[PDB]
Parts: structure tokens; C-alpha cells; sequence
């Protein structure tokens, strides 16, 4: 009954920008922000997240496992909070997830493994914790489609600056570049393996956000509604 | 309708010996051994083996990782046992070697108070513990608690008797912090926990300093008396 769609793409692709647009265009469309971003902006999770995000910045090799488990936990909790708690009588409800437990694992957590910020026991413990965390409480979270917002590392870095997050200025081009390749590989080229069978068959839509869209977004929105009707 | 009874106590106090003894006595009696005991070649066992050793070498690096995985591996070992064992019993009893409350209020609380987890790691751990252990409604929730009470020197002896290489380092000192906390939780029933029904969980304390492998009958008579009131 509630169709669930994941918005995916690089740091500063413009995911929050696109969802802040989309949610206003129908009373039947709602959105779940990624908790990591709310942490980059105050309850105890707000409290915990600021600290662990600031720690993760300072010493990623120490804090990656802890940050990753806590970002995923927070995301799973919140996707439930919106999902059992919003869009109650809507006629054609769609909830749009700002990223997903799949980008937590097969993009960001995996990349932290590959750049040696987690060891094989951390990675493997995380993979077990993920599998299980999502199986136990995460089942109503199966994805109906994904929208990949594809954008260059260069735009992304430029967009980081336009946001002005002082904590974020030091994030370098080559980091944006490897995530770009983790995304291109999973959602465009489709090399990336996963332990979730249905991620093979789930519909993906790819959108170029290279050009600004803040005052020019109608074609983007048409590709969405069109895509939704295939589901 | 399966009864859930946790067996609480200090390191090498006699939990695993006792639990094996109860399993032998009734066809309605089964055990859930504690995950970390078994780490002490499944995918859980490799990780478990590794993180335990990393904990023994540098606790203030690995305490958070350790506590998280220890509790997860427990929740899933317990969840599974409800889901196979004891379908065919009239008087079914599931004895757990330690509990989730054990994990958090004996061990995790101790590591943080002893500065091996910082504040963030401790509030993140507790957040997660609180969120998940409260998704399960009434499922792993205990019918009662059985506390095998020894002294630290008792526990030290038995650690030497038991003879695993890496425990041979455990200083009497640690066992002492681990004892005080079992008392505030179970005996004086001081501890304020986040789990309501647990304040209405009845407790059986057994004095277990006397070697009891040959003379457990008196202890087991009490367990029976307790299970019948329960
Ligand atoms: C964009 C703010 C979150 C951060 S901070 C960060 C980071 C920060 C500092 C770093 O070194 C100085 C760093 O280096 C990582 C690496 C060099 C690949 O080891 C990554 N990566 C990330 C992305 S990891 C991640 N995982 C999630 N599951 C969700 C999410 N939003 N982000
Ligand atoms: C018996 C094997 C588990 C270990 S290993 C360990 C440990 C090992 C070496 C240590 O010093 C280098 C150590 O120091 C702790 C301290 C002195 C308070 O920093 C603790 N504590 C423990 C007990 S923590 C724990 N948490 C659980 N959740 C369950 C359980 N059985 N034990
Ligand atoms: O068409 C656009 C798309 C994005 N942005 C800016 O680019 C940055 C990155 O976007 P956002 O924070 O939404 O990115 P996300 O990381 O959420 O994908 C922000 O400063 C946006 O205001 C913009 O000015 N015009
Ligand atoms: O009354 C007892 C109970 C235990 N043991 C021995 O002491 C060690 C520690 O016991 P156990 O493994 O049950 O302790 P736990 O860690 O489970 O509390 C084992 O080698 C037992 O054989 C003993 O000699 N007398």
C-alpha cells in the first residue's frame, strides 16, 4: 500500500533539495530525511550523532564501525517512524527515503572497509549486524524503486562549498570520486553484488542533476511520476 | 508458554556447570548457553573469537564493538531457542546463561564506569539496547532470575581450574568490580533499569561457593520450589 522509493547519490548531489521539492507537489508524497544530515546541523540521538560525526571526522579509522552501526540504526528507526506514522488515508501514498540501509552497507560502510577504516572483523560484524537488524525489524522496508541522482564529483565538491558546512570543507575530490564509482557501479553499471536478492529486480531511475534545478525542475518531476506508474 | 529463566553470576562462578546439570534432569528443561562463553567454524565464531582477543589486548578500543556483538549474538541465540526447542512440553523451561540486562548493567555499565567506553559509546549502546529490546514486546522477557553467588577468590580458583590461556590474566581486582554490581542489581534490588516488568521479576539467590558437582540436590530442590511459585 505504501510504495517506498530510495533517493540515492553522492554527498551534495542534491538529494535533500530534490525531496524538499517533491514533498510539496502532492499531499500524497512524504519523505524520510537521512539522520546523518540532521546530525550535520537536539535530542540524545541528535546529541550522540553530532559527537560521533565529529569523532568520525577526527579519526575515521577509530570511529567508522560505531558511526556506521549508529547511522543505520537511526535510519531504520526513522523509516519506521514515518512509515507506520504518516500518509494515513492518502489515496496513492509514496514515501521517499533520503538514502537507504543499502547505501549504508554497499556504498559507505563497504568503502570504509576498502580504504581500511574498518578491519575485516569490524566489516564482517557489521555485515552480520545489518543482515539481522534489517531482517528482524526492517522487513516493511523492502524498496519498490530507486531514483539515482547522478552528478559529477566536481559539482558535488562545488555544492559542498555552496552549503558552507565548515566541518565539510576538507572532504577531498578523490573521496567524492570513489563514492561516485561505488554509486555508478551499483545503480548504473550494476557490477555491485548484494545479499538481498530482490535488489536485482527492483526498478531504478537515473537522473542528471549536473545542471541546477532549484527553479527548473519540471522535467525531473515528469521522469518521477512516469517512473512511479511502472510500479 | 515457555518459561524464561536467566542464570546470573560472576566469571567462572559455576553457571555453565549448573546449567548443564539442570538440562540433564528434565525433558522439559533446555539451555541457552552464552555466546561469549563459546567464543571463550561458524561465521559468528570467527568474529566472536577475534573480538574477544582484541578486547583482552585493548579494552578501550574494542569494548563498544564487543558489547554490541555479544548482545546481538545473545538475542539471536535466545530468539532461536523459543523457535525450535520445547514445542512438545507440558512444563517447558528455558534457562538462559546470563541475560540482555546482564550484558548492559553488569558488563557494559562496568566498562564505561571503568573508562573503557566513553560517554558517546555508552549512550549509543544504551539507545540501541533500549530501542531493540523494546521492539520485542514480551518475547524474551524473563519469568524469573536465578543468581549463582560466589566470592571473587572462589571465582579466581575456578578460572585457574577451568584453564583457558587468556583468562589466566584476569586479576582478582576485575572480579571484585564484577561482584559488587551483581549485588546492587539482584540482592538489594537497588538498580533502576529502563525495563518496567523487571521490577516485578522474582529472584532466587543461591549460595554457590561449595563445590556442587556431586551435591546439587539441595540447590535443585530450590529451583523446583521457585519454578512452581513462578
Ligand atoms: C557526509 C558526512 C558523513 C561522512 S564523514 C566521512 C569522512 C570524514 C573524514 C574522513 O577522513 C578525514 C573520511 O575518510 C574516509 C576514508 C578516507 C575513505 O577512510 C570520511 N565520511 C562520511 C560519509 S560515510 C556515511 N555513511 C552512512 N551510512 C551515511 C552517510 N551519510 N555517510
Ligand atoms: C569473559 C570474557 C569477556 C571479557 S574480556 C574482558 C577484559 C579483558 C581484558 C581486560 O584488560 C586488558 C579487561 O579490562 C577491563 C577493565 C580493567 C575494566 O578496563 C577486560 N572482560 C570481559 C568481560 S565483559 C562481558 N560482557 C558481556 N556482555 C558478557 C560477558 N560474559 N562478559
Ligand atoms: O540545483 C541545485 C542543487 C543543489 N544545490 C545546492 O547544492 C548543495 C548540495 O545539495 P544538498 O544539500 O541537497 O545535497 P545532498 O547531499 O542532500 O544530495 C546545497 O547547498 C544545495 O542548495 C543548488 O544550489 N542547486
Ligand atoms: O562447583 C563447581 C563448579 C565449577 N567447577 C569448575 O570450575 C570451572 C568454572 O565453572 P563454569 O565453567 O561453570 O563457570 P561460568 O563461567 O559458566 O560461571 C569449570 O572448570 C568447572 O569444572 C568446580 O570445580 N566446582
Amino acid at each position: 500500500r505504501i510504495k517506498k522509493i530510495s533517493i540515492e547519490g553522492n554527498i551534495a548531489a542534491g538529494k535533500s533539495t530534490f525531496v524538499n521539492i517533491l514533498k510539496q507537489l502532492s499531499e500524497d508524497w512524504e519523505v524520510v530525511p537521512e539522520p546523518v544530515a540532521r546530525w550535520s546541523n537536539l535530542t540524545m540521538e541528535q546529541k550522540n550523532g553530532g559527537n560521533v560525526l565529529q569523532m568520525m571526522y577526527e579519526k575515521p579509522e577509530r570511529w567508522s564501525f560505531t558511526f556506521q552501526t549508529y547511522a543505520c540504526l537511526s535510519r531504520i528507526r526513522a523509516q519506521l517512524a514515518s512509515l507506520n506514522g504518516k500518509l494515513k488515508d492518502a489515496e496513492k501514498p509514496v514515501l521517499f527515503f533520503e538514502r537507504s540501509v543499502y547505501s549504508d552497507r554497499y556504498i559507505f560502510a563497504s568503502n570504509l572497509y576498502e580504504s581500511e577504516s574498518m578491519n575485516e572483523t569490524e566489516w564482517t560484524i557489521y555485515q552480520d549486524w545489518h543482515d539481522w537488524m534489517n531482517n528482524q525489524f526492517g522487513q516493511s522496508l523492502e524498496l519498490d524503486g530507486i531514483i539515482y541522482l547522478q552528478a559529477t564529483p566536481e559539482t558535488c565538491l562545488h555544492r559542498i562549498y555552496l552549503r558552507g558546512r565548515n566541518e565539510e570543507q576538507g572532504i577531498p575530490l578523490e573521496y567524492l570520486e570513489k563514492l561516485h564509482y561505488k554509486h555508478e557501479s551499483w545503480l548504473l553499471h550494476r557490477t555491485l553484488k548484494t545479499n538481498f536478492d530482490y535488489l536485482q529486480e527492483v526498478p531504478i531511475l537515473t537522473l542528471d542533476v549536473n545542471e541546477d534545478f532549484k527553479d527548473k525542475y519540471e522535467s525531473l518531476v515528469e521522469k518521477v511520476k512516469e517512473f512511479l506508474s511502472t510500479l
